[PDB]
């Protein structure tokens, strides 16, 4: 039980660590979703600067 | 013990679920990062072209 509880604690430790990493990565995912979209928009703002400059 | 073990299984189960959620968001982050980076690279290509056309 102590070892199983220890495993629960170690696994919970990992669970929490992964959760923290999950959230960090997910938060990065979200900032990156925002960046991938802002960047796709920049891909267009810059493409537009090229089109405008081309004109 | 069944509970300590259940908790070992539950916390291990959940930490494994988080490993999968983490890998999923990590891979989505890598995808969005790669996407954002492909866009940042396009932004740079345009910036290079913006500088070329601006100049």
């Amino acid at each position: 039980l102590e070892r199983a509880e220890e495993r629960a604690e170690l696994s919970e430790g990992k669970c929490a660590e992964l959760e923290e990493e999950l959230k960090t990565v997910t938060n990065n995912l979200k900032s990156l979703e925002a960046q991938a979209e802002k960047y796709s928009q920049k891909e267009d703002r810059y493409e537009e600067e090229i089109k405008v400059l081309s004109d």
